[PDB]
Formats: structure tokens, sequence, C-alpha cells
């Protein structure tokens, strides 16, 4: 019994909602402009609440709907690149507010394939024999690290967090993955540049998030499709959920996918990028719709891509 | 489908900076530093950041192994004062070495980030999915600090360390516990980044804070049961412990009840780099001959700090 499932779905995001009118309003930027370069009409910021706070009531959420009490969680990750802290993580911010006392955790920094990566992880620990219980959440609060003056950026990133329960199983789910990287373009998607200011450096080395439109854009329609086909094909799928970056990203995926664009559910018009919290928030929410089913059997894979730059694939079996 | 270290590689500024010239720069001595401590001096950068650092170690772990970047699977990288929150130090060490088949991505658990990571790999080896990867540690919390504040100035330092790892036909990571305690996560703490977007309305420090005490009476108490839970004086031979401070380790040593010549030290030349602490150790113990891989001496790998986050492995070298 070393196999993993996910066994319950949550998402939580900010009350605030923040529409493209709202924007408009802030910069030279329009509501037809956003929307349909993205599918982007609104997102949610926060207002009083970090990244900890969202992702501890994603976690709350989880306990409550699964009736676990956190005394049972044997660990905690916690996909972010918007962490309160350096230190602590944003997980142990999280497991000290649920009081999972018997639970180790730290945050993964994958960037938009933290929820994959950190997904993934999870189940290696699982199959690992040694922990049967954990939580997996992808929470973000960009609003914190954007230049709400570069129309270029401030107008994709929004707030959330979202996660699953994951439990040890006698049946296998997580059939295959395929999880990739490529550093040689890291500058594409940079944020938090923290400076040296110490009296002993000497180096003459923008603390917001700063990236390149098209250098993304044309990486995921190429290096994604290609690590999407790796794990299935349209024959071979039922739904696929990646990062909700743009949804012109997902049209153009899907054909050179050669993949039923009906599979590829899609979320950002009302959250906009939530980077990894993107993929989670759309889970939970395509759960609570119905369109999927836990138990059913359904053939998914999830996809993430970006900061890294990294991407990767999980076909499993929900 | 078993983990092994197979070859260690550290890495650390030229910049040597003693208890002397920090007492030049506060109302601090050697004398207390020292005493307290352990530590005599630091390396602090002066044009290096940590994926500068991690980048070294990567690059001497191939040197060393003959291995070409195209071999390595996966690359963790154990920090807590990365470059940017994106890329991840790992990506950036990943494009620098061109490690073109590898994926790769930070872990945020502080001073414990090395014994998490490590034991991260161990499982995605165990999997058979991936079975060569680079686990490192690296840190710069002389950027962290606050250099007027003698209260943490004079206890952190730079550096960077980490192994190359690759399955084997027989075990070595013979057992583990890796713990955490959210509930105390204000002992320790640093890299606040506050929230000045025209929505915020919060009313919510970017330089590293700690209680000592706190994280003292934790460490001996916590971290000298976590051992316990995997060995006993008879059944280890060395411990490489995070590297806070050498009365922490002699506490533990004693309540432990394990011959204290079995705590390998080293905060005297490089102070507390966190999660680089203990790789650093490592290689500084297998270069000096203390340790021998294949040799199969029961070592022990415990950290402990920010999180609170604590945790041991208990392998065969
Ligand atoms: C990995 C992630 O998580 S995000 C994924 C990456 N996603 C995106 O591509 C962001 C959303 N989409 C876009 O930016 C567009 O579809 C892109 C990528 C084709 C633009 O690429 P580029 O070749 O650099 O720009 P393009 O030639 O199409 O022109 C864009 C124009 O819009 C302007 N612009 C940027 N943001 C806005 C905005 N919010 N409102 C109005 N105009 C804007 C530009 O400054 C530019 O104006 P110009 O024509 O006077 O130079
Ligand atoms: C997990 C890690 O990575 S870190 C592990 C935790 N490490 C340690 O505990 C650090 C080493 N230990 C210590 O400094 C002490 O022995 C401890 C454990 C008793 C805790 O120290 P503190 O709670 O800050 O106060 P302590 O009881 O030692 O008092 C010493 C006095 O000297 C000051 N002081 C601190 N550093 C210095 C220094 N370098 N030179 C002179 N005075 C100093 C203190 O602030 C205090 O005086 P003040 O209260 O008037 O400012």
């Amino acid at each position: 019994k070393n196999y993993a499932r996910i066994s319950c779905t949550s998402r939580y995001v900010p009350e605030n909602c923040v529409t493209n009118h709202q924007l408009s309003e802030m910069m030279d930027t329009s509501d037809e402009w956003i929307h349909s370069r993205t599918g982007i009409s609104e997102r949610r910021i926060v207002t009083q609440e970090n990244t900890s706070d969202l992702c501890h009531q994603v976690a709350k959420q989880l306990l409550e709907k699964s009736g676990k009490q956190a005394s049972e969680i044997d660990f905690i990750l916690v996909a972010t690149v918007t962490p309160d802290f350096n230190m602590p993580s944003v997980a142990c911010q999280v497991q000290g507010a649920i009081g999972a006392t018997e639970a180790f955790a730290f945050d993964i920094s994958a960037a938009c394939s933290g929820f994959v990566y950190a997904l993934s992880m999870a189940e290696k620990l699982v199959l690992s024999g040694r922990y049967q219980t954990g939580l997996v959440i992808g929470g973000e609060t960009f609003s914190k690290m954007l230049d709400w003056t570069d129309r270029s950026t401030a107008v994709l990133f929004g707030d959330g967090a979202a996660g699953v329960l994951i439990e040890a199983a006698e049946t296998p789910h997580f059939l295959n993955e395929k999880l990739q990287a490529d550093g040689q373009r890291w500058t594409a998607l940079t944020s938090g540049y923290t400076i040296n200011e110490s009296p002993f450096y000497q180096g003459h080395k923008s603390k917001t998030l700063q990236m390149e439109g098209r250098s993304i854009f044309d990486f995921a329609i190429k290096d994604v499709s290609q690590n999407i086909l790796s794990l299935v094909t349209d024959e071979t799928v039922d739904y696929l959920l990646l990062h909700q970056a743009s949804v012109r990203i997902i049209d153009k995926i899907a054909r050179k996918t050669k993949i039923s664009r009906e599979k590829f559910l899609t979320n950002m018009d009302k959250y906009g990028n939530t980077s990894a919290a993107s993929i989670p928030i759309l889970l939970d929410e395509a759960v609570e719709n119905g369109t999927l089913i836990l138990g059913s059997q359904q053939r998914v894979v999830l996809t993430g891509f970006g900061g890294g730059l990294t991407w990767g694939s999980l076909l499993l079996t929900l």
C-alpha cells in the first residue's frame, strides 16, 4: 500500500475581487486587451492576508472536509515563490497554524511548476512507505511583487492558494511523469531579487517581477506540447489541467498537441495568473463542478511551466 | 535503486573575516564570540551570491567524479538566501553547468535544508525514475544580516557544499527522522518581504532576527531526542550536526551520552552557514580522511533551525 492518490481538494482566494476595468483605471490598459490576450477578466488581490494565511485556509479546509485531524498529517509541502519570509517557510507557518505537530514541512521553489513538482515529490515520499499522509499546497501573493505601473505584468498575476490531501492507497494512481527545466533561460521570468548591501560586498549588481513575454509564450507552446505528448495522446487522456497563464497559450497547445480542446480546462478569466496555485485552484473547482470526480479513474494530466525555466506533467488517475 | 553519496565537494568565498575584524565594527570581542560558539572566522562574499557558490560546488562534483552534466537527472539546492524568488538557485546552477537533462528546484527548510533535501533525493532515486543527482546546500547570510546587531552579525557566514548522489546495489540510507514545529517559527526569521501594492491595506524588517535562548534550549532538548531515535553511542561512528554553536554540540553529546569525539566540529573556520554547514563539514572530513566513502561507517547527519525544523539521517558512507 505505497500508492499515493489525491483524496480531497480545496482552494482559497482573497475575498477582494479586481476586474480589468478597475485596472484600466490605473494604467494605460483595457478590459478588451487584457481579456483577448489572456482570457483574464478578474483577479483576487489580498488586502491583509499573505501567502501563509491563504495556505493556512486551504490546509484547514482539507482537514475539515476530510475529517482528518492535523495529528494525522505526516508532512506538508508548499509550492510558492512569494513566501512570507526566507525563513520560516510557508509550510512551517502552516504546520504550526493548524497544529500538525507530527508533520515535517518545507516549501519548494519551482515557480509556476511548483505544484506539479511538489506533487510528484509527495508521491515519492508515500511510495517510500515511510509516509502515508500529507498536504501539497500551491499558494501565491504576487500583488506584493508586482510593479503596478508596468502594465506589461501588473495585469497578469493574481493572489491565491489551493491544495490537495494526499494519502497512500493499494491501487496505483500516479501512472507516469516527466519533469523538466532549462536554467539557460532563467532570465525570461524573474522576481524577488534581494541585493547584497553588506559592508563587505563590493560588486555592483529590482525586487519586482519582470518577464520576457514572447520568450515564455514561444517556449510554452513548443517545449510544453512536447512534454505533454511524452505522456499521452488525445486518445489516452480525459482531461488536462495546465498552468493558467494565458488561454491563447492553451489554445495553441491544444492545437499543436492534437488533443480535443474541451479537455483543457480553463480558469484564468476569474483568477488570472496565480502561478503555483493555478492548477490546484482549477482542480478543486473542477471537482466541485463535478467535471472531475475522485474515484472515477479519469485519466488526467497536470502540467505546469514557467520561472526557471521549469515545466513538467503528471499522468495520474483521479 | 539504493542511493549512496559518491562524491563530496565544497566552496566558500576567499574573503576571510576574523572575530577581531568584527570586534572592530561592533561592541564584541573574539573572546566572547569564540567562547560561546567556537567560531573564530567566517567567509563573506564580496562579489558572489548563493548561485555562484553553488555553481562551483556542482562544477567540482563533476570534475572530481568525471561525470558529464548531461548525466545529471536532477538538482536540489537547499538555501534560504537565494538570488531571486525565481529563478531558483537550482535552475541557475542547472543552466550554469549545462545540465540540460536534469530538472531542479530549491528546498526551503532553513538549517535543516540539507538533511531534508538529501532525504528527498533518496526517495527520488528509490523511485527508480532517477539515478543521478546533485544535492547542494548553499547560503549567503552576509546580505541578510544587520551588521550593527552584534546579536546575530557574529554568527553567520557564507558558503556552499554538496554531494553527488547515485543509485547503488546496496542500501546506504538506513533510517531517518524529519521533524518540524511551526509554532515557534518566530524564533528565527529572515527575508520578510512586505506587500506595498496599492490594494494592500494591512499594517504588518528584511534582515535576520532570532531568539537566542529559545533555539538554544530547543536544540539541546528536541535534537538530542531526535538523534537517539536513530542511534545510540554504540550504533554510530560519527555525527555531523548543524554547525551553529559548539556549546550546543557539547550539551547534546552529553545528554545524548554519545562519545563527544564523534561530533565533528567546524564552526571555528566558517561560523553558522545554515544549510551549507553540514556538507562543508562532510567534504572537509572526507578530505581529511576522517570519513571515507565505501568504508561503511555509521554516520548520522542532523540539522536544526528555522521553522522550526530538524531531522537526522542514519546512513552508511
Ligand atoms: C509563464 C506565465 O506564467 S505567463 C505566460 C506568458 N504570457 C504572456 O504571453 C502574457 C500575456 N500575453 C501577451 O503579452 C501577448 O499575447 C504577447 C506575448 C504576444 C506579446 O508579445 P510581444 O511580441 O513582446 O508584444 P506585441 O508585439 O504582441 O505587442 C504587445 C503590445 O501590448 C502592450 N501591452 C503590454 N501590456 C499591456 C496591457 N496590459 N494593456 C494594453 N497594452 C499592453 C505592449 O507594450 C505592446 O504595445 P506596442 O504594440 O505599442 O509595442
Ligand atoms: C539554528 C542556528 O542556526 S543558530 C543556533 C542558536 N545559536 C546560539 O544559541 C548562538 C550562541 N549562543 C549565545 O549567544 C548565548 O550563549 C545564549 C544561548 C545564552 C543566548 O544569547 P542571548 O539570549 O542573546 O543573551 P546572553 O544570555 O548570552 O547575554 C549576553 C549579552 O551579550 C550581548 N551579545 C550578543 N553577542 C555579543 C557579542 N558578540 N559581543 C558582546 N556582547 C554580545 C547580548 O545581547 C547580551 O547583552 P544585552 O542583553 O545587554 O544586549
